[PDB]
């Protein structure tokens, strides 16, 4: 997958002249038609502002306005109608009309946008184009894509190529040369936010406290997101600290996110109040923290959801998600665990013997004392805890046990216990936020 | 410590205007007083495209000619003493003069200037400004900021506001509001990318490749990182996987990083020529990646100097290192595992017994026929693996051995040990 992405502004107030980019020319107003030729992409994205838009009777009416107007250009331009078009919410007082609203809210917009766009199998080669943008959307945009991108990098190989043009000049100007700016393979950053409370995913930006408390009260997302927060942040821990067994067994319901996010994006649109006289849009509420944590969620979820399997967990399925998710010294430490569990059911496999929902603690045979469940043991034994863990290993006849005993021996968390891990971690997490 | 960053193009060109800014109101061409009074910024950085330049007899003369007339205008709206100004060096065709060079330098040369700048001691609270700033040149300085306060935050807390105004819109605007566009807490990312070939620290950009190949080899700085690639790898990689010995042992010098970075520095600019008839700048040498790199290591190696312990490595002032420099699992790892370390050395301790100079896989009472150095153990046991680890106890009299074993008990890599963990730690960068 090659993904060319393209931060835009007024494009209809753009000069012709001429663009050099590997080693081909380009005579036109845009740099996208050679930026096409040269990438070859995959497909195309162009993020742009609401305030391009010059049509206040309704707020579908003025994106409608902004595509039709951005699928012209493209007529004009030799550029493919192959694109999908982010009409990101933007600000100022203009000649043709009016935009208020949190500045941030362009961020959290492309944000959910590139979530639903950027693929989520394969590896990622990604474009991105700067030359024609706004300064403050073009880092939004690039802050959105990179968090992402960094998401992505845990389960795929992404390589991200940023490009600017040489500065415009009126008529001094002959060719402008299309440079690249940043060429970076992107460093695997799994989720390390905890969710926040709940008063940042939704706040009031021109809206009276009482109205506000009605579509806050109104949330089935706030109400559910309370009883569900601690499973969630054990799952978004489990990528960061190196716990295998609890990535699987707390993986979250993708439809229940994808739920909450088009719950609180349908509440942020339907409060977009535009006034078609005065030429005037006001976005009553603002996106706040809260929202982008659960687009990223739902998104790093969407990235490793290949992973998952049914109930029964066994010590080769755990060497094989462990050898994804983790690398350097985390998925080391993991392997020399799963190693130590591994070689002492081989030893009881030789025997003839076949324990079942037997204690982890019972099955290396540990002392009587420590049967607290602390952070240090949970976190450094890759979240193997041995007051904690259950095994099980599934009768069968030897031949080879070193190599048959991965498959016949199961791990499980005891329903007190995860409950213990859930703490620990959630905490851990909030304590290295 | 409170810091502000903002981003500059031709400031001269600004027409007065009002910025309303955290409950307070300002009339001027920048948006720098209101920022500076509402922050109380104990320092100021502003960084400036040098094509704003005119006076082209030579490249100190530029600078000079860019620094005079931003003086001026820092006394025209009163910006106070606090504050350094940052020539980056630009690109492009203009009315008063031609500038080329690599477009990426402007990166590079802004990462070195502010290495030298952002304090290296104490919390960080980081207030950055895109209002008056070129695309990339902002987005260049957005990200280099970035990329040095996320070091920063590996030993200190770190906290990042960006500003972008309303849009000036010349024939309407009556005020313009500062709007937060980012605030985040910095997350610690230590180094984690290997030196690469010694084809990428400077490249040429418009030199003849027989008189860089010349040059090239005339650099005392590369003949030198020859040698301690390895060993500086090794470190990185220390910080990256939890091996709080190897960080002691192959800590850089600061001194001779310091002297690499200037050579690098003083080579490129010593390649920029200056034609005073044609009007034209030609940056003949580009910093590569190699460059940014030693620059990122440099600043890591200031930022945990203080972590340096004497000798000898007690197994206390390992864990005391440890606590600061790791977080999560990684910690609870190494902790573990000096743990098993001391548990014995009180075990030896009890029965009067104090083993100097003894392999830890004696310390430690292994079985033979496990002699191989894996990556596996090296990573797993926090680089304390049993084959390349020399144990040593001084003596005493114990009255608790369970609270002194820690503080009498010594670690250090054997010269064979530390050359394979080496090679183990600076592959697994490599591999990344």
């Amino acid at each position: 997958m090659k993904l060319l992405v393209v931060s835009w502004g007024d494009f209809e107030r753009w000069k012709e002249t001429k663009y050099r980019f590997g080693g081909e020319t380009s005579v036109g107003p845009s740099t996208l038609p050679i930026l096409q030729k040269v990438i070859k992409p995959d497909w195309t994205v162009i993020v742009l502002s609401d305030t391009i838009g010059k049509d206040f009777s309704s707020v579908e009416t003025l994106r409608e306005d902004v595509r039709n107007r951005v699928m012209d250009f493209l007529d004009r331009i030799g550029a493919g109608r192959e694109v999908d078009v982010i009409i990101a919410p933007g600000i100022g007082e203009f000649t043709h009309g009016s935009f208020r609203g949190s500045a941030m809210d362009a961020y959290y917009y492309v944000l959910h946008a590139l979530s639903e766009i950027i693929p989520t199998k394969g590896d990622l080669e990604v474009h991105f184009d700067s030359t024609h943008g706004l300064n403050y959307v073009t880092l939004l945009t690039y802050r959105a894509l990179k968090d992402l991108l960094g998401i992505a990098a845990v389960m795929n190989t992404v390589t991200f190529y940023a490009y600017n043009s040489d500065p415009f000049v009126p008529k001094i100007t002959k060719e402008l040369n299309i440079n690249t700016i940043e060429t970076t393979m992107v460093k695997p950053t799994p989720l390390s936010e905890p969710l926040p409370g709940f008063d940042e995913y939704l706040c009031p930006y021109s809206m009276e406290r009482a109205e506000f408390v009605r579509l806050k009260g109104s949330l089935n997302t706030l109400k559910n997101l309370r009883k569900e927060k601690k499973k969630l942040e054990a799952w978004i821990g489990s990528l960061l600290f190196g716990l295998p067994l609890l990535f699987l067994e707390e993986f979250p319901d993708i439809g229940r996110l994808e739920s909450y996010i088009e719950e609180l994006a349908e509440t942020w649109g339907g409060a977009i109040a535009v006034n078609a006289e005065e030429k005037a849009v006001t976005r009553r509420l603002a996106f706040g923290s809260g929202f982008g944590t659960l687009v990223k969620l739902l998104f790093q979820a969407r990235i490793t959801r290949g992973l998952l399997v049914e109930e029964p967990y066994s010590i080769e399925k755990l060497y094989s998600v462990s050898d994804r998710l983790f690398r350097g010294s985390t998925l080391q430490r993991v392997r020399v665990e799963l190693g130590k569990i591994e070689d002492k059911a081989i030893k009881y496999a030789r025997k003839g013997a076949f324990p079942r929902d037997i204690p982890l603690r019972d099955f290396l045979g540990f002392d009587a004392a420590n049967r607290e469940v602390s952070p240090r043991n949970v976190l450094a034994h890759a979240g193997l805890e041995a007051n904690v863990v259950e095994v099980s290993m599934e009768a069968w006849e030897p031949k080879r046990p070193e190599e048959e005993a991965g498959r016949h021996t199961h791990l499980k968390y005891t329903p007190v216990g995860l409950k213990k891990v859930e703490d620990i971690v959630s905490r851990a997490l909030k304590e290295s936020h």
